[PDB]
């Protein structure tokens, strides 16, 4: 066991093992109390997160135990990973506080490429390990479900890694009217149309490489219905085999009411775009969710021809998550947490 030392972070009282020095409040909070600090043990600047109140209900130590299960998991160089977890108690009697740590991620897609549009081979490289950090993801059987430009942490070297894991769910409220926590969604999860699966992340990574390409958002909705309209009027209004699968029969019923519309000429939308980016973006926003893309298939594109290379584009070890339907008291979703704990081993 480390030597551990307190210091008052974050209107609280933070205790660390000394490996981990000059710790400093750092973020908006999108992802928890966040001190960024310097490990000694490996030279890396480091992100340090505290969590709040752990174990203060059935939902947030379930949460708990999601989140750690999770990020011990993921071991990909396009995808968040774990590289310590620790806790000042010496026994289960007397665990409360857990802490994580990550490598420091400065700057995330959007808060660099705002407004912006970039070159073609830069989108290539981009959208190329999305999708390799994608297939990874799915592989193991996860869905993300929300890609978005704040989720993609973005280095000098234009290097990318994947966040936002076992975190709470997002609430009505976080996606109501002109909001980019919705503008990425995929029509079948935003209006509850049918029981999803992964092929949601593949329409997210569609609006995000249309925006790489065009520089603005692609389906900036003022609320659900007005962003609704914005994808039908690109996609073309369901044929009937897809309105079959709209197992809500009230969806079902509104969008019907409207006028049918065909699909647009991409060509004439995404004007003097790479000829393989248009087939790319035609393959990933279909709105029937069985007919698109998946990641596998997109490596495999020619649009990503100078960088592919199917024997490095790994797949993930399998992945138990059969605890997301078991119900447990506080205390047993704790004890399970403290096992994760203390048996983590720190990457090579
Ligand atoms: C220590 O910094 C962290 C820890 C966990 C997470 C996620 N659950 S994506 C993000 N940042
Ligand atoms: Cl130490
Ligand atoms: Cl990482
Ligand atoms: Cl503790
Ligand atoms: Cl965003
Ligand atoms: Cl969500
Ligand atoms: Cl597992
Ligand atoms: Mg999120």
């Amino acid at each position: 066991r480390p030597t551990f030392y307190r210091q008052e972070l974050n209107k609280t009282i933070w205790e660390v093992p000394e490996r981990y020095q000059n710790l400093s409040p750092v973020g908006s909070g999108a992802y928890g109390s966040v001190c960024a600090a310097f490990d000694t043990k490996t030279g890396h600047r480091v992100a340090v997160k505290k969590l709040s109140r752990p174990f203060q209900s059935i939902i947030h130590a379930k949460r708990t135990y999601r989140e750690l299960r999770l990020l011990k998991h993921m071991k990909h160089e396009n995808v968040i990973g774990l590289l310590d977890v620790f806790t000042p108690a010496r026994s289960l009697e007397e665990f409360n506080d857990v802490y994580l740590v990550t490598h420091l991620m400065g700057a995330d897609l959007n808060n660099i490429v705002k407004c912006q549009k970039l070159t073609d081979d830069h989108v290539q490289f981009l959208i190329y390990q999305i999708l390799r950090g994608l297939k990874y993801i799915h592989s193991a059987d996860i869905i993300h479900r929300d890609l978005k430009p704040s989720n993609l942490a973005v280095n000098e070297d234009c290097e990318l890694k994947i966040l936002d894991f076992g975190l709470a769910r997002h609430t009505d409220d976080e996606m109501t009217g002109y909001v980019a926590t919705r503008w990425y969604r995929a029509p079948e999860i935003m209006l509850n149309w049918m029981h999803y699966n992964q092929t949601v992340d593949i329409w997210s990574v569609g609006c995000i490489m249309a925006e790489l390409l065009t520089g603005r958002t692609l389906f900036p909705g003022t609320d659900h219905i007005d962003q609704l309209k914005l994808i039908l009027r690109l996609v073309g209004t369901p044929g009937a085999e897809l309105l079959k699968k709209i197992s809500s029969e009230s969806a079902r019923n509104y969008i019907q009411s409207l006028a049918q519309m065909p699909k647009m000429n991409f060509a004439n939308v995404f004007i003097g775009a790479n000829p393989l980016a248009v087939d790319l973006l035609e393959k990933m926003l279909v709105l029937d969710s069985d007919k698109r893309i998946t990641a596998a298939q997109a490596l495999a594109h020619a649009y990503f021809a100078q960088y592919h290379d199917p024997d490095d584009e790994p797949v993930a070890d399998p992945y138990d998550q059969s605890f997301e339907s078991r119900d447990l008291l506080i205390d047993e979703w704790k004890s399970l947490t403290y096992d994760e704990v203390i048996s983590f081993v720190p990457p090579p």
